[PDB]
DNA sequence: CTGGTCCGGATG
DNA sequence: CCATCCGGACCA
């Protein structure tokens, strides 16, 4: 195992696994939250996020993509949305945000892609929920939100990972090689 | 007006009250699912239920009828499995005055002492019943849990859990002399949405 | 940024 | 009749 406040891959989980259900992903410690999209502490940073479509503005390129923060009044640079932004290789602001100097010099963060994000982003896997490597905080800041109307925190995620890509050439062929597979929960129909 | 999990009548909506569609009983806080037949919590007991026909071998002499369980089935379907006395159906089982059994049951000791039931009888349960209105979702009271038990449906061959309900309520039912008076003296007309073409 | 459940309702 | 869509409210 790993602590809960690792930074970084989980040994043993290549890019590419998936798991069924969001507790599998917790049970492997891949994102630890059984329900939250981002697994982090607010004076430290944020370990892990997940992309499940649940902003209708948000936008997905694969190796870049946009991300909401939590929190219908306005949200706040605290909490969660803090701790993603620690992330970000800038000093912290809570009134505009801030963009990284060096953005590779962020903190890691694991990104796993579930299937409900397909309504939104051509990206996410057909079926459960597909670890896609390590992104960085290339910047963040607050916007009133095209489809839900109220404040919120916008980050801009840029993928920063040795590992491929699942949906690139290289990254299918990782997986058939490895043998990747929808893994669902021990003992089910 | 009251929480969701509001045992016994809503305020100002009397015996007799009728409403075109399932949504509107919901907002009305009278049966708060949309589609669901129990409204219930599992460890609590249910508040509500409503009797629409969807099983050919219950039975309805309006003071006293059986109901059935949801389960062993899209948000309708076929049904395929055993029911159990889980979710909704435990609910509903809790409401009995008895200690709980999911094996074989089990009777009231004082069947008033069970907690209420709100009843709303609909259209569709024509089908099997007498006293189902003629047309939309008509409120009929309180009712109480007098026994529950598991058996093979006649209808579909899986099991089923069946409860028998029994009315417990000051206020006159709809179909007697007295009820149908009262509907007419209160002016109860069958309401449409706001709005409705 | 879960997941299972469901005695509707419209449509053709 | 029937099959299919639609995609919400509620709770565990």
């Amino acid at each position: 195992i790993v602590p809960s406040n690792h930074y970084g891959p989980i040994p043993g989980i290549p890019v590419g696994s998936t798991w069924r259900f969001r507790v599998q992903v917790s049970e492997a410690g891949v994102h630890r939250p059984h329900v939250g999209g981002i697994h982090g502490r607010s004076n430290d940073g944020a370990y892990s996020l997940v992309l499940a479509g649940g902003f209708a503005d948000e936008v997905d390129r694969g190796d870049e993509f946009t991300y909401t923060g939590s929190g219908s009044a306005d949200q706040t640079l605290t909490n969660m949305n803090r701790a993603l932004a620690l992330n970000c290789d800038a000093p912290l602001d809570d009134k505009i945000g801030a963009e990284s100097r060096n953005w590779r010099a962020g903190k890691p963060v694991r990104v796993i892609r579930s299937f409900k994000g397909r309504k939104i982003s051509k990206y996410a896997p057909e079926e459960g929920n597909r670890y896609d490597g390590i992104y960085k905080v290339v910047k963040y800041w607050p916007e009133i939100s095209s489809s839900h109307g109220f404040l919120v925190w916008r980050y801009l995620l840029r993928r920063d990972d040795v590992e491929p890509a699942p949906w690139t050439s290289e990254g299918i062929e990782r997986s058939r090689r490895l043998c990747l597979r929808l893994q669902y929960p021990a003992g089910y129909p």
